[PDB]
C-alpha cells in the first residue's frame, strides 16, 4: 500500500482536531470562526475579489491564445468520451446541493433585501448576481485547476497530484520534497471543508423537509445526527463499490429527480415568467458583470462590507476549497480534448443549468413575492424550498422527492469527494482504495456534522464562516497554479513549433 | 410565366381573407387582433426578446470565423460593384417610412414618459433605447436572411427562394414539397403585411400633414383611402413601365428629398446639440446593450410588459416579416463579397444613417421640450412631424416637402417589396412579371388600408398588433434559418479545405 | 543641422505675444481667453468626446491587426533596451505634476460633489471617473503620436518630425512645405502650453505648499515668481551642464521620492480600504466606460456643459497638446518593438501607475471623508496634497519631499519638453542646440507664469481655458495622423507582401480544387450509366 504518510498525518490531524474544538468546546470554536472570519474578509477579501474575476480573463485569454489548440494526451489524441457524454457528464458536475439550497433562496433574498448599491425589489439585479456567483467565476476556477491537471498528467504524464501541476516552478525536487506535500495537504483539507460544507446545508436542508412534511415536529441536534448518520454509514457502504447499484447510476437517478423537480415547478408554475428569466438573468448579467466585479467593502460608501462576506466572498472562498475535486475530475473525463475546447465545455455547459434552474425557483420565487403570496416565511433558508413546493398542487409530493434527491446527493458527492482526496494521498494512483476512500468520507461527513452543532441556531452562519477560513491558504495555491499553468504550456512541443 | 400557383393561392386567400374580415365587420377584427396580441406577447415574447439577441450574437461569429472568407460566388470569385457603390445602396436602403414616422416621435415619447427601469427625461436612455430598436437588431436579422438566400443563391446555385435555403435541413425533396411550400408561402405572407404597416404609416402620416399645410379640416377615412389610392394607381403606372426605371429614378428623389429635410433641421434647429448626440447616443447604446437585450416583462418589478408590447416586441416582429424583402434585396447587391465583409457591412453602414436621422429629428424635438417649446401638441404621432417643422423658420415649405418624400417612399417600397414576392412567386425568377408583380402591390396597399380602417381611432394600435401576430409564425423560420445557415457553410468546399488544412499540418 | 527659422519665428511670436497680453492686459487677456472657451467647447466639444474615443478604439484595432507584427525599425532588428527597463521607463513616464495635483483632489472632488447623471458619496463612480481621464484615453492619443513617429522615423528613415508622419497623405514636398511646417508649427505651440500648463500646475501646488508647512505666510505673486524663477534658473543650469545627464539621476529621484511618497500613505493611511480600490477601480471603470464616453452637454438633461469643460474637455485638450512630446518620447525608447507590444506597453503600463497612485491618495481622502474627518479645507485643489499629508504621522517631513518633487518634476518635464521642442525646431535632429532649447524651456515657463497671473484668485480657470483653446487646432493634426498612419503600414513592404501571398494562395488553392471537382464528375460518368 503506497500512502504518503508525510501529507496524510498532517492532514487527518487538522481534520479531528477541528472535531474536537467542535464538538467539546462549542463557544469556543464558534467564536474563532467568527473573528478570523472578520479578519480574512477585512484583510484579504480584496484579494478574493480582484484574482477571482483575473481568473476569469486569464482563462478565455489561454483558450483564446495558441494553447488552446494542443491536446490533452498525446499528440493529436482523440477524446476518450464522445462529445455527447462529455457535456452530459458537465451536467451532474452543474447539478448539487448548492443549487438545491439556494436555488429559492438566493435570488429571493436578493429580490427583497436589495443588493449594496441598488434598491430592494428589482429583478434583474436579483437574477443577474445570482448567475455571477455560479456561472464564470466558480467554474473559471474549475477550469484552472483541472487543466493545469489535466495537462501535467495526460500530456507531460506526471503524477496526478497538484503539485505535480506545480513542477514548472517548484522543479521536478520541489513536488516531491515538503512544498509539493505542503500543496497537498492544503488540497485535501480544502477539500474536507468544502466538501463538508455541503454535506452540512444537505443534511440541514433535508431535516427542514422532514419538518415540513410533518414526518418531524421540529428537528433536534438527535435528528441531524440521525440524517447524517444514516447517509453516511450509506456512504461507507456504498463506497465499497459493489456491482448492482454503483456511483453513476445514482448520478442517472440525481438527473431524473433533479429534472422531475425542475419539471414540476416550471410546470405548474408560472411559465412564461420563468422563460423570461433566461433572456432576462442573461442580459443582466453580462449588463451588470463588471459593476459587480468591481464591488468591494468601499462601495455604497463603505458598506457593502458585511454583505459581501455573506455572499460573495463565501461562494469565491467555497468556490476555491472545493477545485481540487471539480478539477481533478474535469481532468479525468477530458483527457484527449483540446484546451481550447476544454474551456469553452466548462464555462458554457454548466452556466446553462444553473441559468435555467435559478429562473424556475428563483423566478418563481420571486413571482409569488410579487402577487403578496410570499414563501418567504420566517426567514429560514433551509425551509424556504419546501416552502415554495407546498404552495403548488401535488407539492406535497414533490416535497418527499425532494428529501431523496438531497439525500443521493449527499452520498453521490461523498463519493466523488473521497476518491479524489484519497487519489492526492497516495501518490496519485487513479483507482484509491476503497478503505481510505471510505475513511476520508466519514472525518468529512464528521467535519460537515460538527458545524452544524458547534453552530446551533447559527448552523447556517458557521458553516459559511469556517468554509471562508480553511479555504484562504488554497486561495494563492490556485493563484500560482496561473504561472505554473503559464511555464508549462509555454514549454510544450507543438507550441514550440 | 412560370407561376407556382401552389404558393400563389394560398398566401392571396389568406390576404384577402383578412381584407374582408377587416373591413367587412371591424368589430370582429379589432376583437381577434387585440386579442391574439395579448396571447402572443405575454407567451412568446420572451422568444423575440431571447432570440433578437442571438441573432446579433450569431451573425457577429460567423463573421468572426473561418466562414467569414469564403465568397457569395464562385470560389475567390469579385464583387460586381465598387465597395462605395455597395455602401451607396445600403445608405439608401436604411431611409424609408419608419424613419419619417417614427424619427421624431420615438425618442421624444422615451424621453417625456421616461422608460421602464429609469427616471423620465433621461436623454442618453431615450436615444440608446432608439438605436436599440433601429441599428444592430434589424440588420442582424436582414443579414442572417440575406446571408441564407445569397449563398443559396450564388454559392451553390440553388434557387432564390427562402425554401431553398432550408435545403440542409429538410432535403430537396422537402424542399420541393409542402414544408419546402409552407415556408415559401410564410415568407410571402410576411413580406405584405409587413410592407402594408409600412403603407399604413405612411398614409396615416400624410394624412395628417395634409392637415398641418392647412390644406384640409381633418384627416377623414374618405381621406386616407384617397390617399392610397392615388399612390396606388401611381405604382401601378412605375409597375408596368418597368419595375427597375422606377426604383433607380425615385430613390434618387429619395435621397434628394431625404437629405433636405436632414440638412434643414440640422441647420435650422439646435445644430451643436444634435452634434453632441452623435457620440451622445453610440456611447450610451453600448452602455445600455446588454441592460435592454435582457428587459422583458418580468423588468422593472413585474411592470414592463405593455411598454414592451407597444414598442420593442412591435419591431423585432416588424424587422422579422420584412426580412425576407430587404435580405433578398441585400442578397442582389451583395454577390462576390465575402461573408464577413457582407456582415459588417449590413451592420454598420445603415447603422450610421439612422444614429444621424434619430440625433437630428430627435435631438431637436428633445431640445424643444427641454427650452420649453415642447412640440408634442395632441401626442399623436403622424401629427408631431410637421409639429416639429412648422416650428421652424421655413418649415411650412419642408412640411410640403414631406408628404412628397413619404409618397414616393410608399411607391419605391412597393416597388421593391413587390417584385420580391413575384419571385418568390415564380420558383425563383430574377425579373418578375409586370402583373404578379402589380398583383401584389395592390393586394398590400389593400391590407394597408383595411389595418387602418378597421382601426379607427386607433388606427396605429392595430396596424402594430395585426403586424406583431401576422409575423409570428415567421420568426421560427428565421431561427430554424440559424441552423441550416451553419449546416450549409460546414458543408462548404473552401472551409472544408481549412479544417482539412489544419487536420493534416496539426 | 541647421535651425529651421521659418518654423521657429513664427512659434516664437505666438508665445511671447501671449505673454505680452497676459502680462500686460490682464484684464485683455482673461476675457478673450474666457470667451474663447466657450466658443471651443460649445461648438467642438462634441469632437473631443467623439474621437477621444475613436482614438481609443483606433489604435487597439491597430494593435489586434496585422500590423502590429511590423517592426518599429529594421526588419528584425532588435530592441535598444531590454523588455524590463523599457517598462521602467513607462512606469517613470506616467508619473508627473498630473498626478501629484490631481492625485488626492479629483476622487475627492468627484466623491463630494458627484459627477453629472450621478449624486454625491458614489465611491464607484468617483474613481471610475477617474480611471477615465487618466488611463487609456490619454495614452491611446501618446500611442497614436508616438507610433506615426516611431514607424515614421525608425522604419522608413524619415526625420524625426511630425511633418513626416503626413508624407503619406500629403507628400515629401507637402512635408517640406508650407503646411508640413505648419504642423510642426502648431507641434510646438501645443508642446509649450501644455507644458506650461504642468509648469503653473506645479508652481501652484508647492506654492500652496509653502504655506502649508508654515514656512511662509506671503501669499502674492512675488513668491509665485519666485518659484518660477528658481526653479527656471535651475532649469537652464541643467540644461547647459548636458540635459542628457540630468534626466537620468533626476529622474531617479524623482520616483524614490514618488515611491516613498507613494509608500508612506499606502502604509499609514487606511490601507486595506487602498486595497480593495484596486479591483474597485478597475472594474467601475470597465463598467461605465461607454456611458462616461457619451457623456455630452446633452447628458443630465442639457447639464452636463459646465462640469464638462472643467474636468474632461480639459483633459481632452490636454493631452492632445502635450502629444508631440510625449508621443516622441514613446517613439525614442521603443525602437525595436513591435507595433503591438508598443501600443500594449503604453497602454497597459501607465494604467497601472495612475490606478494605484490614484487608490493610495483619492482613497485616503475618501476614507477621511466617510470618517468625518474631511480634508478639503476652503476648497482648493492646490492644498488639498498637503492636507491628507498632515494629517498622517509624518505629515509635515513627507509634506516637504512633495514640495522637492514638484520642483523635480517641474525640471524634468521643462528639459524633456524642452529637447523634443529643440528637435522639433532643427529639421529632426537628435541632439539638439543648447541655447534654443533653454530659450523654448523659458519662454514655456513664462507662459505658466502669465497663465497664472492674468488669472488672478481663479488662476486655475485661466490655465486651463488656455490650454483648451491651444489644443484645438492639434486636435485636427492628431485626426489627420490616424489618415496617414493607416496609409503608412498598408505601403509597408512586409504587409505588401503578406497581402500577396493571401491572394496566390488564394489562387493556387482555387486551381487545386476546381480540377479534382472536374475529376470527379469524369469518374462518376464512367461508374453510374456507362460501367
Ligand atoms: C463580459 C464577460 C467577460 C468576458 C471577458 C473576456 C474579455 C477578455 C478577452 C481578451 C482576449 C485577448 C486576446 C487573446 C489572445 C492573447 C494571446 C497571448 O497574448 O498569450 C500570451 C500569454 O498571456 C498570459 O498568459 C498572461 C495574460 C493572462 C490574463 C491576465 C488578465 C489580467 C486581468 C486583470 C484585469 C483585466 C485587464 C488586464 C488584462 C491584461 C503570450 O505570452 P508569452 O508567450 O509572451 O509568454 C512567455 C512566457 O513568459 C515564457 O515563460
Ligand atoms: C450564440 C451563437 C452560436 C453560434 C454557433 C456558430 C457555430 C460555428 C462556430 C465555429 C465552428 C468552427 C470552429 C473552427 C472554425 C472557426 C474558428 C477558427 O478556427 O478561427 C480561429 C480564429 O478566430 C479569431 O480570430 C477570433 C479571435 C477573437 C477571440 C476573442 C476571445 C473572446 C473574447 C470575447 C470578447 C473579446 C473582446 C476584446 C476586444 C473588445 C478561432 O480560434 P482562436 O481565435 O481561439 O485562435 C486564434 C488563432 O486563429 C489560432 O490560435
Ligand atoms: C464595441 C464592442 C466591444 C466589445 C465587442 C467587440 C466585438 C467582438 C469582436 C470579437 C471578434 C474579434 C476577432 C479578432 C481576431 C483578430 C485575429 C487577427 O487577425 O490578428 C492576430 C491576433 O491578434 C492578437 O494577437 C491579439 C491582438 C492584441 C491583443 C488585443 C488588443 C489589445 C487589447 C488590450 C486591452 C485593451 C482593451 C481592453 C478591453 C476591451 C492573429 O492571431 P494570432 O494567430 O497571431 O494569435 C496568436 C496569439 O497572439 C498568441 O497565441
Ligand atoms: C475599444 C474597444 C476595443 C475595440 C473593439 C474591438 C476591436 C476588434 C478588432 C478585431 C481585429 C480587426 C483586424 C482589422 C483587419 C486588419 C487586417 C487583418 O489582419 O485582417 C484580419 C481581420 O479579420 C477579422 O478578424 C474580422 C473580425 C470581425 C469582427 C467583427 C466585429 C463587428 C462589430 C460590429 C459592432 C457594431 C456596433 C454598432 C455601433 C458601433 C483577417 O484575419 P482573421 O482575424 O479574420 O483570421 C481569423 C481566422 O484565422 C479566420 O477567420
Ligand atoms: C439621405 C440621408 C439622410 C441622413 C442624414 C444624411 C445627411 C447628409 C446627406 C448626404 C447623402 C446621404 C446619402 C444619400 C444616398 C447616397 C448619396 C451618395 O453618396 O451619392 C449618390 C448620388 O446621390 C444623388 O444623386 C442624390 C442624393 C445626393 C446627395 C449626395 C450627393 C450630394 C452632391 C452635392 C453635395 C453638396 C455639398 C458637397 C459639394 C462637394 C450615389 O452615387 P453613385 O453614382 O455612386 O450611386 C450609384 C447608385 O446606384 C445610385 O442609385
Ligand atoms: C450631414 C448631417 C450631419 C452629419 C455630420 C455632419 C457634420 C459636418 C461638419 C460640421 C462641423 C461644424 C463645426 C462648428 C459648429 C457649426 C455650428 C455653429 O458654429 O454654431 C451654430 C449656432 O451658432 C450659435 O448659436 C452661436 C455660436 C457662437 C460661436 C462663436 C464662435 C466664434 C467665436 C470667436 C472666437 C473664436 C476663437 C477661436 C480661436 C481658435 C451656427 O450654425 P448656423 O448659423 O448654420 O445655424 C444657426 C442655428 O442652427 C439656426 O439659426
Ligand atoms: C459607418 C458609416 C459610414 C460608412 C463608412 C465605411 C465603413 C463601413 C463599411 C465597412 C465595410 C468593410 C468592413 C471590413 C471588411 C473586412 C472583412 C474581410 O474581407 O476580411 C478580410 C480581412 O482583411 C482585410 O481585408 C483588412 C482590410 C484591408 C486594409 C486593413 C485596414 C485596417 C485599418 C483598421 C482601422 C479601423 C479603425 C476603426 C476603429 C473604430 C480578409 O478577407 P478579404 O475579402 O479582405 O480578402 C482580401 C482580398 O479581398 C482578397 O482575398
Ligand atoms: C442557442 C444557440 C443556437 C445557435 C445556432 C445553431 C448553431 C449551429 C449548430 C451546428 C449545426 C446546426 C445545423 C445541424 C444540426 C444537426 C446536425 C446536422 O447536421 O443536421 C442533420 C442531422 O440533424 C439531427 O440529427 C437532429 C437535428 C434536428 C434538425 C435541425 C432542427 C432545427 C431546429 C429548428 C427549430 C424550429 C422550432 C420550430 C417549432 C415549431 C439534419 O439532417 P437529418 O435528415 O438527419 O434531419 C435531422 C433529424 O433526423 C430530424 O428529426
Ligand atoms: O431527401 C429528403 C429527406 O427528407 C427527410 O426529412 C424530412 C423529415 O421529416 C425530417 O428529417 C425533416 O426535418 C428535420 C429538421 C426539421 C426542420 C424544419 C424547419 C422548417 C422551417 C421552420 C423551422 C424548422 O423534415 C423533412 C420533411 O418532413 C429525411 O431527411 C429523409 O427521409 C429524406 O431523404
Ligand atoms: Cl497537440
Ligand atoms: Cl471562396
Ligand atoms: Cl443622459
Ligand atoms: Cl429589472
Ligand atoms: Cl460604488
Amino acid at each position: 500500500a503506497s500512502l504518503n504518510w508525510s501529507v496524510i498525518v498532517p492532514a487527518l490531524v487538522i481534520v479531528l482536531a477541528t472535531v474536537v474544538w467542535g464538538i467539546g468546546f462549542k463557544d469556543s470554536f464558534t467564536n474563532f470562526a467568527s473573528s478570523a472570519l472578520s479578519a480574512v474578509v477585512d484583510n484579504l477579501g480584496w484579494a478574493f475579489i480582484l484574482f477571482g474575476t483575473v481568473f476569469v480573463f486569464f482563462i478565455v485569454v489561454i483558450a483564446a491564445s495558441k494553447f488552446g489548440t494542443i491536446r490533452l494526451g498525446r499528440i493529436d489524441e482523440a477524446p476518450e468520451f464522445r462529445t455527447v457524454s462529455w457535456i452530459s457528464m458537465m451536467f451532474a458536475a452543474g447539478m448539487g446541493i448548492g443549487l438545491m439550497f439556494y436555488g429559492t433562496t438566493e435570488p429571493l433574498t436578493f429580490y427583497r433585501n436589495g443588493v449594496p448599491g441598488h434598491d430592494e425589489h428589482n429583478v434583474g439585479v436579483a437574477m443577474s448576481t445570482t448567475m455571477f456567483h455560479w456561472t464564470l467565476h466558480p467554474w473559471a476556477i474549475y477550469a484552472i485547476v483541472g487543466l493545469a491537471i489535466a495537462y501535467s498528467t495526460f500530456r507531460v504524464g506526471r503524477k496526478q497530484l497538484l503539485s505535480s501541476a506545480f513542477v514548472p516552478l517548484i522543479g521536478e525536487k520541489g513536488a516531491e520534497g515538503w512544498l509539493g506535500k505542503l500543496i497537498d495537504i492544503l488540497a485535501i483539507i480544502a477539500t474536507v471543508f468544502g466538501t463538508a460544507c455541503s454535506l452540512g446545508l444537505g443534511a440541514l436542508q433535508i431535516g427542514a423537509g422532514l419538518s415540513a412534511a410533518n414526518i418531524i415536529e421540529d428537528p433536534s441536534d438527535w435528528t441531524i445526527v440521525g440524517i447524517v448518520s444514516v447517509l453516511t454509514l450509506a456512504f461507507i457502504f456504498s463506497a465499497i463499490s459493489g456491482v448492482g447499484k454503483g456511483i453513476q447510476y445514482l448520478s442517472n437517478a440525481n438527473m431524473v429527480l433533479a429534472a422531475l423537480l425542475a419539471i414540476f415547478v416550471f410546470v405548474v408554475g408560472p411559465t412564461v415568467s420563468i422563460l423570461n428569466l433566461l433572456p432576462g438573468s442573461i442580459g443582466n448579467y453580462l449588463s451588470n458583470f463588471f459593476q459587480m466585479a468591481g464591488r468591494t467593502a468601499m462601495s455604497a460608501d463603505g458598506t457593502a462590507g458585511e454583505w459581501l462576506g455573506s455572499w460573495t466572498i463565501f461562494y469565491w472562498a467555497w468556490w476555491i476549497s472545493w477545485s481540487p475535486f471539480v478539477g481533478m475530475f474535469l481532468a479525468r473525463i477530458s483527457r484527449g480534448r483540446s484546451i481550447r475546447e476544454f474551456i469553452l465545455g466548462v464555462l458554457l455547459v454548466p452556466a446553462g443549468v444553473s441559468t435555467v434552474w435559478f429562473s424556475i425557483f428563483g423566478g418563481t420565487a420571486i413571482v409569488f413575492e410579487q402577487n403578496g403570496e410570499s414563501i418567504w416565511g420566517d426567514g429560514a433558508a433551509e425551509e424556504q424550498l419546501f416552502g415554495l413546493l407546498h404552495a403548488l398542487p401535488g407539492g406535497q409530493i414533490m416535497g418527499i422527492i425532494a428529501m431523496i434527491l438531497l439525500g443521493t446527493f449527499f452520498i453521490t458527492s461523498a463519493d466523488s469527494a473521497s476518491t479524489v482526496m484519497g487519489t492526492m494521498s497516495q501518490h496519485g494512483q487513479l483507482e484509491a482504495n476503497k478503505w481510505v476512500t471510505a475513511a476520508w468520507g466519514v472525518a468529512t461527513a464528521a467535519i460537515g456534522l460538527t458545524l452544524l452543532l458547534s453552530g446551533g441556531d447559527n448552523a447556517l452562519s458557521n458553516l459559511q464562516n469556517v468554509t471562508i477560513v480553511a479555504a484562504t491558504p488554497f486561495l494563492f495555491v490556485v493563484i500560482g497554479l496561473m504561472f505554473a499553468l503559464v511555464k508549462d504550456l509555454s514549454n510544450d512541443v507543438i507550441y514550440l513549433e
